[PDB]
């Protein structure tokens, strides 16, 4: 079934490999990569690698946008972005002496007419879809609760929304009446929402947090824990998901790869345990690869056989 | 009279303003500019600001190339770049706490077929031209003797060449029988060409150096010396050029602005003293501007009155 991905603030992700960063001087290199970037494009590329049925949307502008669109065409990734006037941004990553120093731009401003054009296109796309993923931050010019209206439109077509965002843009959805089918906060994201610190073995405290009103009406909640696996909640059923050790090359974008795996699993109507395994297997495989938003499908299939899903008992067990 | 500028190694110059560069973490900014860059595009923009008749050429590739062409079009700068398949590079400048931390890319590779295409275009352009400027490094794929072929072609058409390049691409031209009309090497470049140190009493050392066989047959040699003005040689005549003390904002690209001023001056048949004043006045005006490859022509005209050209004995 068709998965639509949404990237409201894409970028050209520029990556420089340097053995030394020298301040106040010229640094030279031929080790440069320039790739379609942004959390939602990470998701798109992983779903594509898994063999899923995907189409990418969002906004792209100018010659920088035209570059992104051409690179997706060369990879045969289906696309349906809306045009805007201002230039799509660059994101700079400098890799040096085991550091990732980054420069992130604020980016283009999206106009009122451009918002309307995007939403018209979105409505047409979701009539063809079974699942939508929505990742990352809002572009300038978009209202802080813009993701509420995307979830509202998806509900009108009975489409399942997977939402991976943070800060005000997440909080505004949780405060509103239009709930996504799935959210995937990491622990720090969860700590920031609640102003709570979690300690070792956070399972009991996470269970209590996720039963609070702010999380009501969301069918699936997945709290990813990096190398330690995940905690999840499906309605009133909690799970602990345990994963094996791997040699990570670059874990950047592993959260996005987990969203891709979950979307792929939902599209094939996987039961709870297999759904969670597809999410973990994809994040793991991403972490094994040097380049971000990419998985080796053979690593993924290997990992599926070695993940343990554990159902948690309720308070009244042994009543 | 028409000036054609050559830029084989252009760029999108990206300039970031930060309060502090925090390493191994994210730095966020709304203070970003993205401008057509490369030494020869600095030259082009200043000639345009001065009021000269210019057309820009070189090679542009891909979507980054199309951005540069669009920006030149918006500024009303005539252009005739040759297309290449690989993408034109970005250059990064991070400005923080009085530092300028830069990252430069090796850039695209030009194919033999694209080289042949560029050379055909260049043949056509120089028939209408009186002056040509050649700036910066060679793009990957170009042969090390590439600028010599350009100087030869200009010689055949009686076009005066201003050549501002470095290292091997400079040495090979100066070894050959087709001499440029003007060169403008700085002290760093002069040290490389001659294998000699110019740290002690540089002005006296430069005057001796310019008499060497290295530089025979070149009508004009201009050694710009930053705030210290310049020393120049026109045939057998040496000149010292004295400039007034001024407040600089950003002196980056002032060498390119000097080349622009010299090209403009030569296009209007300026006598020796006036030519040298246009060069200095453009360089000075560039250093007064925050943005690179830009001058206020009113600053330039005022500077002309306050620069003194001094003839040296012999
Ligand atoms: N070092 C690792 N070893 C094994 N698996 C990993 C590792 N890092 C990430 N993963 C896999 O990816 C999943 C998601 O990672 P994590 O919880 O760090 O995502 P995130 O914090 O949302 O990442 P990002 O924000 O960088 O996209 C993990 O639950 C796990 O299955
Ligand atoms: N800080 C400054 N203040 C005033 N004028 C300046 C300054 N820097 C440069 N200029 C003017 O511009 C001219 C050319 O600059 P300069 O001699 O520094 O070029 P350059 O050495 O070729 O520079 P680069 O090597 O960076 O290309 C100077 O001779 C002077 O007229």
């Amino acid at each position: 079934s068709l998965i639509v991905t949404v990237t409201m603030n894409p970028s050209i992700d520029i990556s420089y490999l340097l053995d030394h960063l020298k301040l106040d001087t010229v640094n030279r290199t031929s080790q440069v990569t320039k790739t379609p970037g942004g959390k939602g494009l990470n998701v798109t590329r992983v779903i594509h690698d898994l063999g899923g049925d995907v189409i990418a949307t969002g906004v792209l502008g100018g010659f920088h946008g035209a570059f992104i669109a051409n690179e997706l065409k060369k990879a045969n990734i289906p696309q349906a972005f809306t045009s805007i006037k201002e230039e799509t941004r660059d994101s700079i990553a400098i890799l040096h002496e085991g550091n990732q120093t980054e420069i992130l731009e604020a980016g283009p401003t999206v106009s009122p007419e451009e918002i309307s054009n995007f939403l018209e296109n979105f409505d047409q796309l979701i009539k063809q879809a079974e699942i939508v993923t929505i990742s990352g931050s809002l572009a300038k010019g978009l209202p802080s609760d813009f993701y509420q209206e995307l979830v509202q439109k998806a509900h009108a077509q009975e489409v399942k929304v997977l939402l991976d965002t943070s800060g005000d843009s997440l909080r505004q959805v949780l405060q509103g009446p239009w709930k996504p089918y799935l959210i995937k906060p990491n622990l720090e994201e969860l700590e920031g929402l609640l102003g709570q610190d979690f300690s070792e073995n956070p399972l009991a405290a996470v269970q209590t947090a996720l039963t609070k009103p702010m999380f009501a009406g969301i069918e699936w909640i997945v709290i990813s824990l990096g190398k330690d696996g995940a905690i999840a909640k499906h309605h009133d059923q909690f799970y602990r998901v345990k994963i094996p050790t791997i040699q990570a090359k670059n874990p950047v974008g592993s959260g996005d790869a987990t969203i891709a795996g979950l979307a792929y699993g939902l599209a094939k109507d996987a039961p709870a345990a297999e759904l969670l395994k597809w999410g973990m297997a994809a994040g793991m495989a991403n972490a094994q690869e040097r380049m971000t938003g990419h998985v080796d499908v053979e690593n993924v299939k290997k990992h599926l056989m070695n993940i343990q899903v554990v159902e948690i008992a309720k308070e009244g067990h042994h009543h």
